[PDB]
């Protein structure tokens, strides 16, 4: 019950996109944290999550961010812990901002950035279910029905109607 | 020392980046095997190699390519492991097109995404290291002294 | 009536902007199938419809995808008929990633773009007619005749009321 | 021996790419004429040039341009024919403008558009070449050797 | 009442954006003619449009395009007089491909070109204005007192309440 | 010999780029000066010289900048003449914020602007040669003379 | 009561982004004042703004505009004090050409340049206030107690029902 | 001689680019320390650095950067001072991740922001004089003097 992963999002404006992220967990029966983590008014918060959350049980962190996106990059500073990032859309530049500013780390400090918006979470989502996956083999079961059903399910031809 | 790492690209011109992941689990001791699989080129080969890796006893891939760039997301579509994407700077559009191309994977099918370039490649094997980690206290523990050593060696103040 | 151009998409979001392609082919009377085929969903799905695409009759493939578009390349890599290609405009970046992912293909395995959405999936049915055309006299005269139209039906001047 | 693609660019200097495009014809048999027609220097070349095309025998165009890049599309505004477009990288904005100014053709006119630079010259000759085959069985045939040569030829690791 | 400015535009969509610059003119008594002249579909109405203008008593075109924008270009490459391009807002990337299609002509073939949408085909008309009052007195006074007015006309502070 | 064609930049360092307005005018026999004028850094020399252009006799101005580029729009508030913007190529961005910054002009205050770098210097000449070419016979004859030997000195076929 | 900022913009329509600016300043108990000066319409009035508001008391000036932006770097050309910049959101280029035309300039004449839209305006009065709490206590205690309850104030989590 | 400006990097690297931020200050003689301190690599030295650069008796903070840019934004997250952020020229992109990592602060937290590259450093340089000048008249004094020099200096006509 206690968490392996965490999403962390700087506002509430930002749960829109990362509620995808949490749905799909929920989905794949991984327990999680939901927080929100503001790396520009709350910074001593992210420092502390951060740091701590290898000890607190964590595996993985999801963090979504928009215009300049610093809490993935931030976050990945403090922990040795993988780092997923997702850019939240914005308003004027689209999110290129967002993944500019995720994906862009300078070597030493990683960050794994997934697409833009909602997509971008849910992906994220499933990265950590697969890096999970590798040391729970109930999970890596569950995944491979997951995946093996996405496939199973796209259809043959277009609504042509 | 079977390898629990794969890095593939789709050329030789791209071992030029690629070569900073390699260097990076050699110094972790991290065993991995260093392939080229184009998917334009040899689209059968990545296909045969992505649906295997997993039974073959690999944990992640790390996957580089540029211009169109598309060996990350068709490795992901055929494997149930990680895939981490490094976009490898193109000629006229500096990566812009690799990033793109590898970034804005569909929901379902993940690519996690480094920087382009160099610094994505050594950031692919790091982060490839941590995932591992996770896992293996004794790499855990090289991990740990990796990072500090990274942080306590920044210098305080430019040389002039 | 054996189809000698395919149409393929990666999801039903696609037809929108390929039902263009679609009615064009239906228009120069050029016989045609149309299908989903999801490059990162069912990529086996994928490798049999390209490789087969040849021994099957078709001339040409036209494969339109949005985002990180890699449907039609990865066709080309499997095909040895010409692959035309049309960027689906996409919700952040308005399909300049569906465009560069498709049109930046590296030397040795081509796919000819058209625009970024409907206009692009019309072209792509016409570029298509254009290359069936140089082997079938009874469809460059229907060609032409569709030319020529398009070129006298231009008006003189702009409704200015 | 008569020309069955014509490559058509604005400039000499478009020539160091659009060589890439020559060569492969050359490479695959395929008789070709290598001309300079610019859209904006000399309208009237070109739409004489396009106009009688496909009575002089062609059966595709490959056009090369940079910049406000309209060989293409003009070229495409007078002939039934294929017309394939290949961006000129320009020096500011790196084929970029390009790109855009042959791709976004309005419905009605295509063009077939292909990478900036070298590889985009390569493969309009490779398109051209594919469109070539479907009705020229020798042609067909060596198309499918030079592509099985493509992807056997591909390294299985990195040289170090 | 001999038209000295020629307006031309490839569509029926464009004038949207070109009656800015039909509206100008007329405001400030500069006899007009507007025409839709598409580069794609119309290349010989193009040519013999652009070719005969100087010896029609035009003095300055102003082109209006989008997307792959050849209009204005194409224009120029025919006429020895000055060609002013006016970028038409597109759908996907808002003008930016009209934009580069537009001003990036290599050199021995100008375009003057103004902004992307209603502003540049206001400002292609002005700046068309301001050349015919290089030799004409009674239109550079009408000039003269329409910027002076411009001028005086801007508030002295926003409506703030 | 007093000038009509004004040509304005803000540095030395555009020059590179300008020069190649300057010697088309000087082709084409046409009386201009050439001169420094800096938006940022001589604000009050920009618009004593924009606001007297007209009544020295000048016709045209040309100004080039490049970066934040307000030289050719700032120019175009003090004076009615028609002023033609040259964005000159920048350092990190190619000249893409020169572009922007020249020819998104407000409604209200035009500049009529050329391509980015040398390209839009030399066109910047010609379409003020083209301006003054509509009430001066003799130049309009050069003119026309200058675009037909460009047209005509196109070569039918690169040098390979 | 003497203003110690000043606020400009070019328009009534950049009033709907610079009002931010304005709202801030008042909150935090700023005197200020609040104009219209266009650079393009009305170079000298913003010539003599400029040059005398170091003399009128004015301590920083936040400027505001859009497209081809010049208002904020014309006002400091002819004023030694610190001029920010707000990039105001442009209809087809979404403020990259405002922010790129107001950030780029050349070395020699600064302008602290903010976010594109309401953000850069709240934050062109933050910075401002920050710049005048360096010597004025009372002021530098207000803008104390806002940062620290803005960071006070962050939830701890989304609403995520 | 107690600093009242910080000016702070990332790494060795940004100093081809921060000298000229260091270079301003000491030529109107303002008293400044400049430092590396990395947001990726060493984030608790600069919370450190930001939370007590007020105690320490800054002004304002220089802070330069380049990629995904960090460093400005979340030293302004941890001070009340005033932060000019450099965006650091990087190689793919040309600093456009670097400014838009900067510049896009959300409204809460500013940064003033400078020019991509070298132009950037000097101009944070000259703000941060121009905050100072505020309350120190002999530094506004000083400040006059360069502007004036500076608008002098410039030349009336090119070399050529
Ligand atoms: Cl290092
Ligand atoms: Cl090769
Ligand atoms: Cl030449
Ligand atoms: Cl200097």
């Amino acid at each position: 019950s206690a968490p392996v992963v965490g999403i962390i999002m700087g506002s509430q404006s930002d749960w829109e996109t990362m509620r995808h992220a949490d749905a799909l967990l929920t989905e794949l029966e991984i327990p999680h944290e939901t927080l929100i983590v503001c790396a520009h008014r709350t910074p001593d918060r992210l420092a502390d999550y951060a740091r701590t959350a290898a000890e607190r049980g964590l595996n993985v962190i999801i963090a979504g961010a928009g215009g300049a996106a610093h809490l993935p990059g931030m976050c990945a500073a403090w922990t040795r812990l993988p780092v997923l990032g997702v850019p939240v859309e914005s308003r004027a530049l689209k999110g290129m901002d967002s993944l500019l500013s995720i994906v862009q780390m300078p070597g030493g400090v990683p960050v794994g950035t997934l697409a833009i918006g909602a997509s971008g979470a849910k992906n994220a989502a499933l990265l950590a279910a697969s890096i999970l996956a590798l040391y729970n083999p109930a999970l890596a079961a569950r995944l491979e029905t997951w995946r093996a059903l996405q496939t199973a399910s796209v259809p043959n031809s277009p609504i042509t109607e």
